[PDB]
């Protein structure tokens, strides 16, 4: 009947449709062709800028019950001006905030957008130095962490602009364990961070030999180097992995920090583009327990655990990858609890997402999801989310991915 | 044009240009990707088109491309089309365009199978009884006592104006689901409606919670009849767990045949309505989906409480690890009963080796993601970690709708 997505839940039987979508502008990877869904990345004109200011700011108006009023009208008016004299235009401060808030509800891979509306916003677009930088981010591990009573952060420093150089964290996250290529082609901590450890070391850190070595920050303020801040120790909450029953996976010496805190990702908001905009929120277990710690890829921890658990690891059909890795989760949550530190597990994380998508069905007619990154890496089909048909796309505001500084 | 498709636990890179042969849509815009849904939402020249191309991609398989006798076919394909609206195709055809539509399904993770499969021409089919008895034959080679052999059963292609042959059932081996009036179902829960078909028209129903279902078979435009299963066709394993005891009293069994008999078989234009094929069972779709799935068996819990669990909260993983022994049970059963059965680990592992085959062969292979990783354990699987493109290849199985 209606001539948009209609989107299923096989578990439940029940039927919705997507009217959402028809407001996205960007194209995504997929055609008639073939569908390009399961890629991780796959591949201004003042005109095309305020077409992109005028939406956001009707977005805005729409927001606050205000579209089509004089304060709307006034309001582009002051945008187009501004950008006809030069080249860009500057947000109001509950712009900045209500545009934060959008780009994270907007964010197809997140399993956390129930959380979306309470985001605290740092304004931090009077930065003006590689040190002040260090100063906002220090700020916001402070409130974020919260001495293990987590809360959603962002700190937006200042956008991009014409012919000056960008605000760039250049490490992923602001909290990394260091990645050392051995002598013997293997690495010692982190084989995700290896490239940002060379990085730290020919800028003259100098390195650990841990397997939980925190990496130092290199930030860098506009047509400048960048510049190496070590965080104080205090500042970052980590976390020591036991096991509730299984005695000996404290002597493993495993640990992961408290605060999840994304900062190479760019924000855009009305073709306003914030180069360096960290955000944080709180682990879902599965991060730790399963990617951080299980890939082949990173920790590969999945064979040591399995020993010392006197698992059959010769065979596929013991199920011994399956077991360990169940016994990983489980400690990640219970040594968060007993720390006190804020976790969802992924049960609890996509039932929780599951009420996310019905408020967005209703708010706004849909809500665009990638389920490849929704559903869980482990018990898939014991969660909710998995027997959920989904529709993906790209709304703005977005947080983007952007290529490395260097 | 071209997808540049990324391995990120190996770092590999290779590029897919199969997808280039594609004549057919996907659900899926440059706006929004539709990936996740299940099912799609919805002259003489069109199959004239179709049928070059296939006995075009007959005549390459054999080495025989441009030879006197494939273009004597192309001839005869033309002819007969031009005279009738229609044509038919050589049993040699038909046994590769099967192989093919098998290879080129996205969600198939035991693809790595494909050229391994026994075909059963039965386009001589002319009636219910006739189509029993090719089921039967099906299911008495497919099963082999536990040794479980690949293979398809064709009957009678499409006609304009005339009735489809059709198995109303999804599978040649179903459990009965018995809609008990206050709210429950006993028995499957996915097979209400079939069930409930099978006694309207005349089956006597138990009342247990593992009945194997009568097939209903229909010849075209005629009412469907009614077939039970000679019990001793119906290969089933009883399910225990090796080392909680416990489990074996729980009274779990599962159908050792995955046999699926409503999808179509397109081959050169040709559609065949009814085709059950089937192969051997990958553990989780036994142990995770059909058995823990909310919406079927659901034994989650139950499970959960015998192995004294604490159900009260999820961070204790209760799901995660029922699931876990519900998996191996399965495992070790059919192992023990000397089944054919592939671990999900196996299974992707042969899966990957598949990738490596095709994108040597074609310069790429179809898949679709979310159906290659498995219902559990997802990122424990290297199929997780490998970007996959996928697309519509013909020949093709598809969906078609309940002939009801
Ligand atoms: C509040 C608790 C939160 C939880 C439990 C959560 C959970 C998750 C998880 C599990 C992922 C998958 C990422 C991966 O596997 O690499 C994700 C993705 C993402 N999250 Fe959240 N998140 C939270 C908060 C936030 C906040 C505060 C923001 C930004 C304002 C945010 C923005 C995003 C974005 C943009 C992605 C996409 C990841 C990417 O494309 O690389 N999340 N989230
Ligand atoms: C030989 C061992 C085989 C294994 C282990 C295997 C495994 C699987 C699995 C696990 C699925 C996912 C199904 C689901 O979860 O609903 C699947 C799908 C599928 N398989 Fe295979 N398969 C095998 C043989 C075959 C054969 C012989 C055929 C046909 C000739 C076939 C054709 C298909 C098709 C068309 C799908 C798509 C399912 C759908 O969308 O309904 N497979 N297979
Ligand atoms: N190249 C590359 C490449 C590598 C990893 C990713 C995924 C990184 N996602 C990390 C991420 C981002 C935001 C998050 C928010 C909350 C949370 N708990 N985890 C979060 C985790 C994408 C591209
Ligand atoms: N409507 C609907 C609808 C519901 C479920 C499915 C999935 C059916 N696929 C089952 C299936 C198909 C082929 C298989 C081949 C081998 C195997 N071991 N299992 C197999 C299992 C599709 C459509
Ligand atoms: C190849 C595949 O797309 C890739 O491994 C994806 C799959 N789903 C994911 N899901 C989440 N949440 N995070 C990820 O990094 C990924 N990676
Ligand atoms: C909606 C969602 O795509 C749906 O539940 C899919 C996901 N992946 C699957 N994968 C397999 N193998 N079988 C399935 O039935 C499904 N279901
Ligand atoms: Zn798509």
């Amino acid at each position: 009947g209606p001539k948009f997505p209609r989107v299923k839940n096989w578990e439940l039987g029940s039927i919705t449709y997507d009217t959402l979508c028809a407001q996205s502008q960007q194209d995504g990877p997929c055609t008639p062709r073939r569908c390009l869904g399961s890629l991780v990345l796959p591949r201004p004109p003042a005109e095309q800028l305020l077409s992109q200011a005028r939406d956001f700011i009707n977005q805005y108006y729409s927001s606050i019950k205000r579209s089509g009023s004089q304060a709307h009208e006034e309001r582009l008016q002051e945008v187009e001006a501004e950008v006809a004299s030069t080249g860009t235009y500057h947000l109001r401060e509950s712009e900045l905030v209500f545009g934060a808030k959008q780009a994270w509800r907007n964010a197809p891979r997140c399993v956390g957008r129930i959380q979306w509306g309470k985001l605290q916003v740092f304004d931090a677009r009077d930065c003006s130095s590689a040190q002040e930088m260090f100063t906002y981010i220090c700020n916001h591990i402070k409130y974020a962490t919260n001495r293990g009573n987590l809360r959603s952060a962002i700190t937006v420093f200042p956008q991009r602009a014409p012919g000056r150089g960008d605000f760039r964290i250049w490490n992923s996250q602001l909290v990394r364990y260091a990645g050392y290529r051995q002598q013997d082609g293997s690495v010692r901590g982190d084989p995700a961070n290896v490239e940002i450890t060379e990085l730290c070391i020919q800028h003259g850190w100098t390195p650990g030999n841990g397997r939980f070595d925190v990496l130092p920050l290199l930030l860098q303020a506009p047509d400048e180097a960048p510049e190496l801040f070590v965080l104080p120790p205090e500042l970052v909450l980590e976390v020591p992995l036991e096991h509730p029953t299984l005695e000996w996976f404290a002597a493993l010496g495993l640990r992961w920090y408290a605060l999840p805190a994304v900062s190479n990702m760019l924000l855009e908001i009305g073709g306003l583009e914030f180069s360096a905009a960290p955000f944080s929120g709180w682990y879902m277990s599965t991060e730790i327990g399963t990617r951080n710690l299980c890939d082949p890829h990173r920790y590969n921890i999945l064979e040591d655990v399995a020993v010392c658990m006197d698992l059959d690891t010769r065979t596929t059909s013991s199920l011994w990858k399956d077991k360990a890795a169940v016994e990983i989760n489980l400690a990640v949550l219970h040594s968060f609890q007993l720390a006190k530190v804020t976790i969802v597990d992924h049960h609890a994380a996509t039932v929780s997402f599951m009420k996310h998508l019905d408020n967005e069905q209703k708010a706004r007619g849909g809500c665009p999801a990638d389920w490849a990154w929704i559903v869980p890496p482990i018990s898939g089909s014991l969660t909710p989310v998995f027997h959920q048909e989904m529709v993906n796309y790209i709304l703005s505001p977005a947080f983007r991915y952007q290529p490395d500084p260097w």
